[PDB]
């Protein structure tokens, strides 16, 4: 028996105006959520999301094996030694179903002095020939920022939700350092699905990602409408309802750092799901050099003895992790 997780939609749009003690009655909810089971939707957010799932499944589709080599990152072509984080992700027929894109921050070009000091976690995005893809790298830059100004707003949300002045995140979330990324994740439909691609979870359900929490300060995640997603409670996994119309939203490791674990980064995995659907999340990544002082929202004093973490060495430590952890995305 598996129960379903209490995950309420929450109307955002006070976020992006002027109506303060509105905004105070969205951060009222998402302090709820987030002391609940940590995830709730992003409702009335103002993107157009009707057309995402079609062009990730567009790209993925009509994208050659050939186009795919060109774009691989380093796990999958040694020839692309700079491509750890953006480039394409290739499935495995018989082992590996699961197929993405990832790619970074435009603004990563090659004058760009994190790309000229050859920073960890800083690289320039890999394209597709714009001719076999018309108008896809154009719509997906610009989903990048339509997130992005999103994810500014759900920020301001959370800051006051702990006490904060509303600009105690987004002011290290900005265009000309993030480190945030999409990644356009396609998860086919086969038939005979291979088992070597199927994980059994303790419990017993079969998965394709096991758990994990998430590395980011948040994850701002739009999925087709296919019911796949679980989140760990003390009584157990739970199921998260789909809503191809808003915008799932947790914690990462970084908020239940700097929060003394008062907003708790939640844990979870991916039922296995023979269906074709699309998975893109948007993981709101600060600077490199960003640090945000912990605090406690539990005490009288507010005060914590945590050591203050710089978001880039965060990261990195973060994505080799989980590769180490779940395998190889
Ligand atoms: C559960 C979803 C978020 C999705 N999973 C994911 O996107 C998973 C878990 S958060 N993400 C990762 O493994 C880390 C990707 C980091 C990315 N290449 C980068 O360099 O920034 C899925 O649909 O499998
Ligand atoms: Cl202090």
């Amino acid at each position: 028996s598996v129960s379903k997780a209490n995950v309420p939609k929450i109307d955002v749009s006070p976020l992006f105006g002027d109506d303060q003690a509105a905004k105070m009655r969205v951060a009222q909810q998402i302090d709820a959520a987030s002391r609940d089971t940590g995830f709730f939707y992003a409702v009335n957010h103002g993107i157009n999301v009707q057309r995402l799932s079609q062009k990730t499944k567009e790209f993925h589709m009509s994208i050659t094996p050939e186009e795919k080599w060109d774009l691989a990152i380093r796990a999958y072509n040694k020839e692309h030694q700079d491509q750890v984080r953006a480039g394409y992700y290739l499935s495995i027929p018989g082992k590996k179903a699961v197929e993405s894109f990832c790619y970074l921050n435009p603004n990563f070009t090659p004058d760009h002095p994190r790309i000229q000091a050859k920073t960890p976690t800083h690289e320039v995005n890999v394209w597709p020939d714009e001719t076999k893809h018309p108008g896809f790298q154009d719509f997906a830059e610009q989903y990048y920022w339509d997130v992005f100004g999103l994810s500014s707003a759900l920020l301001k949300g959370y800051a006051l939700a702990l006490g904060k002045e509303e600009n105690f995140f987004a002011r290290h979330f900005k265009p000309d350092d993030t480190l945030a990324s999409v990644v356009l994740i396609r998860y086919p439909y086969l038939d005979p699905y291979p088992e070597a691609a199927i994980k059994t979870a303790a419990d017993g359900t079969k998965l394709s990602f096991e758990w994990h929490e998430d590395v980011s300060l948040i994850t701002v995640l739009y999925q087709s409408n296919v019911q796949n997603l679980q989140v760990e409670t003390a009584a157990g996994y739970q199921d998260i309802e789909a809503d191809d119309t808003g915008y799932l939203i947790n914690c990462g490791s970084y908020m239940a750092h700097l929060t003394n674990n008062y907003y708790k980064a939640p844990i979870e995995r991916v039922k296995w799901v023979n269906a074709e659907r699309q998975s893109l999340p948007f993981f709101v990544n600060l600077g490199y050099d960003s640090v945000i002082d912990p605090f406690d929202p539990r005490e009288p004093n507010g005060k914590s003895d945590r050591e203050p973490l710089s978001y880039g060495d965060y990261l990195q430590n973060g994505l080799v992790s989980l590769i180490n952890k779940n395998g190889q995305t």
